[PDB]
């Protein structure tokens, strides 16, 4: 039941799909806010960067965040505030040479995988308005339902 891919785009999805998005590049890969409580982009950091200062255009605003990975896989830092005054903290990084970033809205929270594969792991995290949140993708993705989440889990850790 995976459906895709489809080209970048903003929509806001229903409850219970999980979004997998095939990040081709370095940069923003998706920047999700309800613009209340609840602001997550994903900045794909290449293999073996050493510590540094890189600027990225997230929610209209220019930031800048000190990355680095020192392993030979892809790293997807999750960069998350609660508030609009609040900076973004890297809240979880997923690392993977797989290049695929999944997103769910299910049971009134945001499901992300984060870990390092194949290995990776599904975590929450709470909003106040769930309905609320959209999402921007910055690279082609795919859609699967909730119910094949096994499936899902396979293709995050294993790939397409």
């Amino acid at each position: 039941m995976l459906d895709g891919p489809y080209q970048p785009t903003t929509f806001t999805p229903p409850s219970d799909y999980w979004i997998l998005i095939n990040s081709n590049t370095n940069g923003v890969v998706y920047e999700s806010t309800n613009n209340s409580d609840f602001w997550t982009a994903v900045i794909a950091v290449e293999p073996h960067v050493d510590p540094v200062d890189r600027q990225y255009n997230v929610f209209g605003e220019n930031k800048q965040f000190n990355v680095r990975n020192d392993s030979d896989k892809w790293k997807f830092l999750e960069m998350f505030r609660g508030s609009s005054q609040n900076d973004f903290y890297n809240r979880r990084t997923l690392t993977s040479n797989t290049r695929l970033v999944g997103i769910l809205k299910y049971g009134g929270r945001i499901w992300t995988f984060h870990g390092e594969t194949p290995r990776a792991t599904t975590d929450s995290s709470n909003t106040a308005n769930l309905n609320g949140i959209s999402i921007t993708i910055h690279s082609e993705f795919y859609i699967i339902p909730r119910s094949q989440e096994s499936k899902c889990n396979e293709y995050i850790n294993n790939g397409l």
